[PDB]
This record gives structure tokens, sequence and C-alpha cells, in this order.
């Protein structure tokens, strides 16, 4: 694709999220860079409205799959870069077991030389003193695989996957993700054969940062189609 040529090296990234969880309004801004050559993302996120009212680990999947590393023999299956620079819409429902759910609508596209992820998030039916509103999750993230399938009828892709959030007491909080992506432009895009993306995350803090924040390192690699 012509879109793949935009990802030959490191690309700057801006992320902007506005959220509303049980009526709590909040905003997050992130800045960093990504490199599809090795699938590596490095970003720092700040809550610009004060303390984040949900746990940082619950927002990782929401806060840029165009930076996934697709091996050479899988390049014809990279929908995400093929939709660039005009970009794509990414929509999810994220259901937390025994608790509420998120609905997200995001646009991922180039604005100048910067890859921009803009998100609106709504969270509803979350429980008082639960793991989410009560901030009972470990500040960590488990590695995960997520399977991608073509959605020919919408000229996009779909994905269903589960995230395991470790809870402080040793239990696990499941978050069931249902995802759809559609191109913003009307140009041709690549609809893939079935495959998956493999993700590894590292969450840390900036020792000189006084705002509520998250430093994120992420690797994402495409797999599941062989030579």
């Amino acid at each position: 694709s012509k879109g793949e040529e935009l990802f030959t090296g490191v690309v700057p990234i801006l992320v902007e999220l506005d959220g509303d969880v049980n009526g709590h309004k909040f905003s997050v801004r992130g800045e960093g860079e990504g490199d599809a050559t090795n699938g590596k993302l490095t970003l720092k996120f700040i809550c610009t409205t004060g303390k984040l009212p949900v746990p940082w680990p619950t927002l990782v999947t929401t806060l840029v799959l165009c930076f996934a590393r697709y091996p050479d023999h899988m390049k014809q299956h990279d929908f995400f870069k093929s939709a660039m620079p005009e970009g794509y819409v990414q929509e999810r429902t994220i259901s937390f077991k025994d608790d509420g759910y998120y609905k997200t609508r995001a646009e991922v596209k180039f604005e100048g030389d910067t890859l921009v992820n803009r998100i609106e998030l709504k969270g509803i039916d979350f429980k008082e003193d639960g793991n989410i509103l009560g901030h009972k999750l470990e500040y960590n993230m488990n590695s995960h695989n997520a399977y991608i399938t073509a959605d020919k009828q919408k000229n996009g892709i779909k994905s269903n996957f589960k995230i395991r959030h470790n809870v402080e007491d040793g239990s696990v909080q499941l978050a069931d993700h249902y995802q759809q992506n559609t191109p913003i432009g009307d140009g041709p895009v690549l609809l893939p054969d079935n495959h998956y993306l493999s993700t590894q995350n590292k969450l840390s803090k900036d020792p000189n940062e006084k705002r509520d924040h998250m430093v994120l390192l992420e690797f994402v690699t495409a797999a599941g189609i062989t030579l």
C-alpha cells in the first residue's frame, strides 16, 4: 500500500482522550513516537483534569495499530497502514466482568507529519467500591494476543479479545473487547486473511512528574500467517 510508505521510520504521535465514566468527566493527553519497523511505541500520558477516575491500565487498549510490525510475507494483510493517511475509525465496547462497560469512538489519522489518535469514551454502570471506580487494579499489564478478521460488508476489520487485569487481592478482572475499524477515506484498502497481533506492555512512572500520569512502552507484532 501507499500508506505503508508513511511508516518507514519513527513517527511522532499525539493522543487526546475525553471521557465520561458514571458522569465523571476527565481528559487525557499523550505524546510520544512509534516505529513500525520494530513495532515499538513509547508514550507519556497525563490526566489534564486532575486525578484519573479509572485505573490507568484500563485505558491502555484505548489510548494505534498502524504501528504494528507486519513481517514481509504478511504486508498484504495490513489494513491499518493501508487506510493511511486519511485514517480509520476505531470503535469498541469493553465489558468489565461483574462491573460496568466502556464505549469508545476514535479516529486515527495523520495531521501533518504527526499520527493522531482522538478518542471519546463513555463509561456506564460501574459499581461503587468496585475494581474500576475503587482503583483496585495492579499498575501492570499482561501480554496478550488478539485475532483480526476481515469485515467485507463494511470494508474494514473486526476483532474480539479479552484483557486480563490483575487485581490487588490476587483475583483477575476480565475486560471483554469487541472492536470494529472502518476507513475514513474512500480509497482502496487491504482486507486481511485471519491473523493475530501479539502485544507486550511496560507501565512506569516519571519521577519528576507531579500530575497523575502513565509512561507506556508497547510492542505489537503481527503473526499467524506463515510462508
